């Protein structure tokens, strides 16, 4: 009820409140909008970056926790080639429900097939799409509530230390300021083994992203601020990349995207 003037749920605090992600984040619209253009170009670039990290570089191990998975599984497709077990997490219940629809292969679930086929092509067509989605489904062990602003982001859910914490397009959305952002990155560290990987992909200098006409706050960090927060949260950056490709103005006012792979100090 600020009617676009300001992101939804931000009128008082200046950033979209977390209760907004339980109310107004509609996973189906979210999926319809970004994951069915500038949006598909970004998706391609994320997919190729994830392929490279997990399949070409040595980002490998036993357990990966995906932080702020949303209703989406495209971030996990190359990861399952490299990680025995995957935990997907998100603050929004409706997102977790959408994920569980997908995991059970409910007919009512979102069709990921063309994104799955694209990952298969990237991976050299060793298998086709249906075989790949099913390897991913069996790799996904847990679907949990996450709050990255909490020092136990997963609460009392016991999990062994992870080899990788992944987070795509989430931290910008979740963190109203840079102290919270740095704190969230430290929080995610609590889940990682000594020297575990941390993989973040997110938008640069983006202050909102739309779901159709629903406006959500994003933390408008540049490259230097991202680098600073990662370092202070107790990590050594292995590689950091920035692309200039942006979403359409009608989805986000971002100036490019970043991806990084860091290790816990
Ligand atoms: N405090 C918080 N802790 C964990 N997740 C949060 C959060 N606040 C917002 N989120 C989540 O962050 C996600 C941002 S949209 C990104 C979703 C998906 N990873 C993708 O790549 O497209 C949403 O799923 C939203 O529910």
């Amino acid at each position: 009820h600020s009617s676009g003037l300001v992101p939804r749920g931000s009128m008082e605090s200046g950033f979209t409140s977390k209760d907004t992600y339980l109310s107004h984040f509609n996973p189906r619209d979210y999926l319809e909008k970004y994951y069915k253009s500038a949006e598909s170009q970004i998706l391609k670039h994320l997919l190729k970056n994830l392929f490279k990290i997990f399949c070409l570089d040595g980002v490998k191990g036993d357990l990966l926790i995906d932080i702020g998975s949303g209703p989406t599984i495209y971030q996990l497709l190359s990861a399952c080639e490299s990680f025995k077990e995957i935990v997907v997490t998100d603050y929004s219940d409706q997102n977790l429900q959408e994920l569980e629809k997908w995991l059970k292969a409910a007919p009512a679930a979102f069709d990921w097939s063309p994104v799955v086929t694209y990952v298969c092509d990237l991976e050299g067509n060793r298998v086709k799409g249906p075989e790949k989605e099913e390897k991913l489904r069996q790799a996904v062990k847990q679907v949990l509530k996450c709050d990255v602003t909490q020092s136990q982001p997963l609460g009392a859910v016991p999990l062994p230390p992870a080899d990788c914490v992944l987070s795509t397009l989430c931290l910008d959305a979740a963190c109203p300021d840079l102290p919270t952002y740095c704190r969230a990155l430290r929080n995610l560290g609590s889940l990682l083994k000594p020297g575990g990987f941390l993989v973040i992909m997110d938008a640069l200098k983006s202050s909102y992203y739309m779901i159709g006409e629903q406006k959500f706050s994003s933390l408008p960090l540049g490259r230097e601020a991202v680098e600073a927060a990662v370092k202070e949260a107790g990590y050594t950056i292995e590689w950091f990349e920035v692309i200039s490709q942006s979403y359409s103005s009608t989805m986000a006012n971002n100036e490019g995207l970043f991806s990084l792979v860091a290790r816990k100090l």
